[PDB]
């Protein structure tokens, strides 16, 4: 019986779709870390709500899908101990008047669904119309290009990802350190797993082994502060 591990695959460059395979860095870290934790495995792509969902019908044993550890979600998932640090940031087009988040009033963001994203956006201005959800931040930054939405909040990593990726969709990345937060990824899992203590010490081992950081260095070409993940 093998672990059934559950990703959205349109998150780059931690987990994306290119010739029909799943690839990312929370592939290559997952790959360690199970390989270290003498797990056989199998990557799903299942879609957002769907992971979520499945992790509390525990049809889906362990989720990396780029995952900011919350409380909220503590309610109903356990996390391993945490492997990335981000922060949300503000996506524009390059002649935006946008310069922080406070800008974004009576304006139209386009967010994932159910993300840390979201969470942001409605904390500043409310629950309302122009908090547009999607079910991928991929079809978010899409309503941006076409006009759809003025903004996009993501995650930082994505969000420089996609302006380096796509320089003649001239994007920018607009941060704002004052009005958005720390955030930490973790390995998901349904309540009271006996996988999250594996995995947490196979974490340790990659790390520790140096293998995290040749992973980090490949998706991010550069050292990470590895310090970052002992908050
Ligand atoms: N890190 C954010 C945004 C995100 C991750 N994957 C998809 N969206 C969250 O977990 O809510």
């Amino acid at each position: 019986k093998k672990v059934v591990v559950g990703t959205d695959a349109a998150f780059a460059p931690f987990e994306y779709m290119q010739k029909g395979k799943i690839v990312g860095f929370d592939v290559d870290l997952l790959d360690a870390v199970m390989k270290a934790a003498g797990l056989d495995y199998e990557l799903k792509n299942i879609g957002w709500d769907p992971l979520f969902a499945s992790l509390q019908s525990k049809e889906v044993d362990m989720g990396i899908s780029g995952i900011t550890i919350t409380d909220e979600r503590k309610q109903s998932y356990d996390f391993s101990d945490p492997y990335f640090e981000a922060t949300q940031v503000i996506l524009v087009k390059q002649g935006s008047p946008v310069k922080n988040a406070l800008d974004l009033k009576g304006k139209t963001i386009g967010v994932q669904n159910a993300t840390t994203g979201q969470e942001a956006a409605e904390k500043l201005f409310g629950k309302g119309p122009h908090i547009k959800k999607f079910e991928t931040t991929v079809v978010a930054i899409m309503e941006l290009l076409n006009g759809g939405v003025d903004a996009v909040i993501t995650d930082n990593a994505v969000a420089n990802e996609y302006v380096k990726n796509n320089p003649n969709k001239k994007l920018q990345v607009i941060e704002d350190p004052k009005n958005f937060a720390s955030e930490y990824y973790g390995m998901i899992f349904p309540k009271n797993s006996e996988l999250k203590a594996k995995v947490d010490e196979a974490l340790k081992n990659v790390i520790n082994s140096g293998k995290y950081t040749e992973i980090y260095k490949k998706w991010f070409g550069k050292e990470p502060k590895l310090d970052r993940l002992k908050q």
